[PDB]
C-alpha cells in the first residue's frame, strides 16, 4: 500500500478543495467521497502515486475547472498526471450516447493502462453508489440520473468487457462484474414485479 | 486491505457530509481530507472495518455534534463504533495542558488497543500536516496553534512514546516516530 507521501498529502488536500462545494448527483454528499472512494480502490491494485493522484483528481478539470484548472494540475503535479487526467476527457458532443461511444472506443484502444484502470476504479465506485441507492430509492431513482435503466446497464458492462480485455481479472474487474451482475439482478427483480 | 462495503461506503458519505462545512484550522480545506487520511492510515494496519469506520468519525462528535450524535452514530454503524469514537473525547477543561493530560493518561491506561491505534493515525497526520506547513511558511506557524513549539513538541512525543507502551511498533508508530524527529530536528 503506498505511503501518505507529502505529494499525496497535497492531492488528498487539492482534491478536498477544489470539490468543497461539489455535491453529488441526487443528494447532498459532498463529491471528495467518491474522489477518496477511487483512491482508495485504486490503492489496492496499484503503486504508482500519479495514479492514485490522478484519481484523487480525475473530475476536477470537467467538473470545477474554475477551481483547478489543468495549468494548476501541472504545476503542483507534473505533466504525467496531467497527461492521465486528460485521457479520461470526454467528447463535446451534444448526445449523451455519442459521448459514450466515443470514450468506450478510447478505452479500447488508446487510452494507456493507467487511464483504463483510474476509469474502472471511477465507474466501480459509480455502480456501487447506483446499487446502494437502488436499495434506498428503488426504481424512482433513475430520475436523477441523465441516462436510464437500459442506458446503464449498457454503459457498465461495456466498461466492464473492454477493462477486462485491457487489464484482465485485477481486484477492480472482479469486483465491477460483480457490480454489474447485481445490476441485472435488480432489473430482474424489477420486472418480477 | 479491506473492502470498500456498503457500510464502509456509509461511512465515508456520512464523515464527508457530517464535516461539509468543517474546515482545518489556518485556511478552507475541508476537514474531510484529515478524515480520510486517518482512515487510509488506518487500512494499512488493520483489518477491523469498525476501526476504520471509528477513523472515518472520530471528530464527528466533538467538531459537528449538530450535524452527526451520538445517537445518530450508534444507529447507523452499531454500539461498538460508538464506543470506539465516544472513547477518544477529550475532556472539557479550560487549560489545554490539563486537557492534554487527561487524553494521555487515558491513552496510556484505560483506552482500549483499537481507540490507542486511531490516535496514533489521528495524530500522525496532523503532525504530517504541521511539518508540510512548517516548510512552506517557516517558523511563523507556531503562532498560529494554541499550544507553542515546545508544547507540541511535548504533546507528539509523549503520544509517540504511549502508543510504542501499549501497541508496540507499527507501521503508523514507525511513521509517527519519524515525524517527532523532523520536529526535533528543526529546534
Ligand atoms: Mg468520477
Ligand atoms: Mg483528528
Amino acid at each position: 500500500m503506498n505511503t501518505l507521501s507529502p505529494r499525496l498529502r497535497k492531492a488528498m488536500n487539492t482534491a478536498a478543495w477544489a470539490h468543497r462545494h461539489h455535491v453529488r448527483k441526487g443528494g447532498g454528499i459532498p463529491y471528495v467521497s467518491h474522489l477518496y472512494s477511487v483512491m482508495y480502490l485504486l490503492a489496492s491494485v496499484t503503486n504508482d502515486e500519479d495514479v492514485l493522484i490522478a484519481g484523487l483528481l480525475h473530475d476536477t478539470l470537467e467538473d470545477v475547472p474554475e477551481e483547478y484548472n489543468s495549468a494548476q494540475l501541472e504545476a503542483d503535479f507534473g505533466p504525467r498526471v496531467r497527461e492521465l487526467v486528460e485521457e479520461l476527457t470526454k467528447q463535446p458532443l451534444k448526445s449523451w450516447k455519442a459521448r459514450a461511444d466515443a470514450y468506450l472506443l478510447h478505452l479500447s484502444a488508446g487510452a494507456s493502462l493507467e487511464a483504463v484502470l483510474i476509469s474502472t476504479a471511477d465507474k466501480l465506485h459509480n455502480l456501487m453508489s447506483i446499487l446502494d441507492d437502488l436499495e434506498i430509492h428503488g426504481e424512482d431513482l433513475w430520475q436523477r440520473f441523465n441516462a436510464g435503466k437500459e442506458q446503464q446497464i449498457w454503459w457498465y458492462s461495456e466498461v466492464y468487457q473492454i477493462s477486462l480485455q485491457r487489464l484482465g481479472f485485477n481486484e477492480l474487474n472482479k469486483q465491477l462484474g460483480l457490480c454489474v451482475e447485481k445490476l441485472l439482478k435488480q432489473s430482474a427483480l424489477e420486472h418480477h414485479h
